DNA sequence: CGTCCAGTCTAC
DNA sequence: TAGACCTGGACGG
């Protein structure tokens, strides 16, 4: 997922853990390469918060849980088909990676990490990866100035498509929310990053990199919602205007990424 | 049946 | 910088 999957992802994870009670041991799947979770609580609840392209999980014992454990974080990347299900215990979805159990009474629910093509990664400790940028959802003044205070970043030397996706200036930008936001500002993608961004030194492309992800959060669903998969998949692509959308144009970027836009490729085009 | 298509991470 | 990492759906023969 993109920064917006992440944040409802995170939003899903407070909203349907937020009155239960979780027990025993944190169950990875045995093809999982991703590190095994040592924690064991009688008694823990599960909160998350998202940063870009991660999310913190915070496994939090209740008061006298046994056996004596400090709260533990865990910051997990999505890759191409990472997320988070509450299921019932005995209908584990398939690529269920890692699990957390409902402790009793009631019915006992499954928290899943699920994951598809298991390009998405955990680690052990609550820090964020070194190097990314500042949320442009969540920290947006602090994205804003990372980049603009580093314009001499051989970085910006490449194509705007391109400069998008380095996620230590764009960290939660992915490859429908860049066309999306040139589209909105109609900048050629191959523009030389530098140049669109001295120029700003009216919403502008820093701005746009904040409020566009904003939207597809306002929306809701993305497989999080109150709404079907159905209903939730017509609502995004109702707002999409650029990306995969009939009548606009597309270009392979060096890493073989796929630009959607309309009209002008700009001048670094293949 | 087959090919093509959908974000990091690492070896050159 | 190219290839690796992986599964499932759309689509073509």
């Amino acid at each position: 997922g993109q920064g917006p999957e992440l944040h409802l992802a995170s939003q899903f994870v407070n909203e349907a853990c937020r009155a239960l009670v979780f027990g025993g041991c944190v169950e990875k799947s045995s093809v999982s390469r991703n590190p095994e979770v040592p924690f064991e609580s009688s008694a823990y609840r599960i909160s998350a918060s998202a940063r870009g392209k991660e999310l913190r999980l915070i496994l939090s014992p209740l008061p006298g849980a046994q056996p004596q454990q400090e709260p533990l974080a865990l910051v997990f990347r999505f890759g191409m088909s990472g997320s988070f299900q509450l299921v019932p215990r005995e209908e584990l979805p398939r690529h269920a990676h890692l699990r957390f159990y409902t402790a009793p009474p009631g019915p006992r629910l499954a928290l899943c990490f699920v994951d598809i093509r298991r390009f998405g990664r955990w680690d052990l400790g609550g820090k964020w990866q070194p190097g990314r940028g500042p949320c442009v959802l969540q920290e947006y003044q602090q994205f804003r100035e990372n980049v603009l205070r580093n314009l001499a970043d051989k970085a910006f030397d490449r194509p705007i498509c391109e400069a998008l996706l380095d996620q230590r200036f764009f960290n939660g930008i992915g490859n429908y929310l860049r066309a999306e936001i040139l589209y909105r500002l109609k900048i050629p993608p191959f523009e030389k990053a530098r140049s669109v961004l001295e120029a700003l030194q009216n919403p502008d492309l820093l701005e746009l990199c904040h409020s566009v992800p904003k939207e597809v959060v306002q929306l809701g669903g993305r497989g999080y919602g109150s709404e079907s998969g159905e209903e939730d998949f017509a609502a995004f692509r109702a707002w999409l205007r650029c990306y995969g959308m009939p009548g606009m144009s597309s270009l392979q970027d060096r890493h073989g990424r796929t630009i959607w836009f309309q009209g002008d490729p700009g001048p670094l085009a293949p």
